[PDB]
């Protein structure tokens, strides 16, 4: 059905979440064996929406990193697309939030610097992501967030989240990290409202309850955060070495990538040619063209599986 070329080297298994556009689906892969996800895309029903998932995919391409989820193949039928991605079994930061009820302070810090590690990173690219919120995090299976749905990139979003700017990039983000910072540590929306136009304006008045259980030195970087004006609103630079954030920790955030791809691993190489019928020569080559096809996908799984077993060793 043009499911049929994929299932050359997947094996698909239950729909695991389902957003405006996308069916995600846990998928193997089965030449490594790795567990993945897959997000599958129906042209016809994306219509007029389809440049944005070309966006979505072009970015994806481009960013490499511990907190973001791994793209490991594109395919491209006649009614389809495929993205093949790091399979996170944790699922979304908002539903850990919710188990909770809230988060504590010390429990934020540690979620909130890994989002800035993160989105900073996505900055020092290019990138703004402008739809950050918690649905949009996930666990992998360490327990460790990864930031996902880059289809709003830009070289928009829910509208709790939304900076006042853009209801009427860098500066945005921060918005939104801080009104994803007030829900870690208070389980509610600092602005919220069945009526849109009701929470509109209330996002642009800028005022929001503070609670008891929050300390003085949170609630100075939320309101720091939750400027109205972007002019007076903290820059991420500042947010990257703020008194809050390391609090307790002689390490500021470092939101530099911990996996870029140097060089080419020898193991992972050799596998690849043995299957492949080719020499490793010919097979580094091959690997460095990158053009998410399978010979990437199969390259990137197998280094995520050797990195795996060389952390239990
Ligand atoms: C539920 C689960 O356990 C799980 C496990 N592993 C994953 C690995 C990758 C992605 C993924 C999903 C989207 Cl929509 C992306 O754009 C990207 Cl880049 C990755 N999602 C999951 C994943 N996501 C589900 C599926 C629905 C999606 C929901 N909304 C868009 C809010 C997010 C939650």
């Amino acid at each position: 059905k043009d499911y049929d070329e994929l299932l050359k080297y997947y094996e698909l298994y239950e729909t695991i979440g389902t957003g405006g556009f996308a069916k995600v689906k846990l998928a193997c892969h089965v030449l490594t064996g790795e567990m993945v996800a897959i997000k599958i895309m129906d042209k016809n029903a994306l219509g007029s929406d389809l440049p944005r998932v070309k966006t979505e995919i072009d970015a994806l391409k481009s960013l490499r990193h511990q907190h973001i989820c791994q793209l490991y193949h594109v395919l491209e039928t006649k009614n389809k697309i495929f993205m093949v991605l790091e399979y996170c079994p944790g699922g979304e930061l908002f539903d850990y939030i919710i188990s909770q009820d809230r988060l504590s302070e010390e429990e934020t810090r540690v979620v909130f610097r890994q989002i800035l590690s993160a989105v900073a990173y996505v900055h020092s690219q290019g990138y703004a992501h402008r739809d950050l919120k918690p649905e949009n995090l996930l666990f992998d299976e360490n327990h460790k967030l990864k930031l996902i749905d880059f289809g709003l990139c830009a070289k928009c979003g829910s509208l709790a989240y939304a900076a006042p700017e853009l209801i009427q990039g860098s500066e945005a983000d921060v918005w939104s990290m801080g009104i994803l910072l007030y829900v870690l540590m208070c389980g509610f929306l600092p602005f919220d409202d069945d009526n849109v136009m009701a929470l509109y304006k209330k996002i642009m008045r800028g005022k929001y309850e503070v609670p008891k259980w929050l300390s003085p030195s949170s609630i100075l970087l939320l309101q720091q955060m939750l400027q109205v004006d972007p002019k007076k609103r903290i820059s991420m630079r500042n947010l990257l070495n703020h008194p809050w954030v390391m609090q307790d920790y002689s390490c500021p955030v470092e939101w530099q990538s911990k996996t870029p791809l140097t060089h080419l691993d020898e193991d992972c190489v050799t596998e690849l040619s043995v299957h492949h019928r080719s020499s490793r020569q010919t097979m580094e080559d091959l690997i460095s063209s990158w053009q998410y096809d399978h010979l990437t996908a199969t390259y990137l799984l197998l280094l995520a599986k050797k990195a795996r077993l060389e952390h239990h060793h």
